[PDB]
């Protein structure tokens, strides 16, 4: 059987599972999406479609453009280096330092940090994710300026290009496919030339994006990869035709990915090599970008605390106008696969 897929620069077993044959040895082979058929790692619009990423695209999917497309499998935590970073010679060593300092962000970030989404709701599926993708900076800011015992108000909010946020059409359709290492190249590096401007203070970075710019000589003000409460969860979707008409080949599917998350457990360097490939980053940035042994952490989960995660980004979303009402995890999700897979 042949399914089309996707994965954000996130850890997670499907690609695992894939790299590493499980899927074959299943019978199951995986196509990645081109950029001519990108939009569909926003959308889900495709009958054999699997994607293992970031929570905010398919929230927005299910509540507010198209409820039904998709049903969820499992979530996997996120969690590693994250913050507002700094030059390493920059007098800023502490969050109160922030004061009345030029805060490098996202357009998307600066609509939701003044509370004036404009046309957001008007906008194609893209261009509205790319707004609600802002989330990320927003509420990173928000916890590092409490550290400082200050608010938004009291720095200054400077526009800028930031990964993962701007990615305008004809970029995604010029990419040769959604992998990292062809939609996000040199990250970085751009980074650190927006740090070396002169015309920024800080700037906001994660992901194994925020171990290489560290390695430039940069650092976070604030660790946010040191507090839970900066977490996400990475949410596993398929579509819901194939549980309802392939259940055998589903439970197949996450059959797989949960003996690759096993199998993770003793394989840690090769863990660690295949995402960093697929992704174009090092492989010591990778351990930086998502935790040391974050290689022990791959077996999907679908219980209370995972669910609970996923509630909290949900609510960042509900609460700043992102979604107007809620998707129900509990009817999203089809447990059965996972609960099958792990009494086996
Ligand atoms: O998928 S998102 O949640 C996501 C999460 C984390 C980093 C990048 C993206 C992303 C943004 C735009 C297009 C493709 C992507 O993978």
């Amino acid at each position: 059987d042949t399914l089309t897929y996707s994965n954000s620069p996130v850890p997670n077993a499907l690609l695992t599972a894939s790299e590493s044959g499980f899927l074959d040895a299943a019978g199951i082979e995986l196509d990645v999406l081109s950029g001519q058929q990108g939009t569909v790692h926003f959308t889900y619009d495709q009958p054999a479609y699997t994607r293992f990423g970031g929570e905010i695209p398919p929230l927005l999917s299910e509540g507010l453009r198209a409820p039904g497309r998709t049903r969820l499998l499992g979530i996997t935590p996120l969690l590693g280096r994250q913050g507002f970073f700094v030059r390493d010679d920059s007098p800023i060593t502490a969050a109160a330092d922030l004061a009345g300092r030029r805060i490098g962000v996202s357009a998307s970030a600066i609509r939701i940090l003044r509370g004036q989404l404009g046309d957001y709701l008007e906008l194609d599926p893209w261009r509205q994710t790319l707004v609600a993708l802002g989330s990320w900076e927003a509420r990173a800011l928000l916890h590092t300026l409490e550290h400082g015992e200050l608010g938004v108000d009291d720095v200054e909010l400077v526009p800028i290009s930031s990964p993962g946020v701007d990615v305008p059409a004809e970029q995604l359709e010029e990419s040769a496919t959604v992998k990292g290492a062809d939609l996000f190249p040199d990250v970085a590096r751009g980074q650190a030339a927006v740090l070396a401007s002169g015309d920024v203070d800080a700037l906001y970075s994660w992901l194994p994006w925020a171990g290489e710019l560290q390695a430039t000589g940069a650092r976070p003000v604030v660790d946010l990869g040191l507090d839970e409460r900066n977490a996400y969860a990475s949410v596993w979707t398929v579509s819901s035709g194939l549980v309802r008409q392939r259940p055998g080949l589903v439970q197949r599917l996450v059959d797989a990915a949960v003996d690759a998350g096993l199998w993770a457990r003793d394989h840690s360097d090769a863990v660690t090599s295949l995402h960093a490939a697929n992704l174009g980053v090092s492989t010591g940035a990778v351990g930086q970008g998502f935790g040391a042994d974050f290689q022990q952490r791959l077996v999907p989960r679908l219980d209370h605390d995972a669910l609970a995660l996923l509630e909290r980004t949900q609510q960042f979303l509900l609460t700043n106008n992102l979604l107007q009402e809620p998707v129900a995890l509990d009817q999203w999700a089809a447990p059965e696969f996972l609960n099958n897979s792990l009494n086996r």
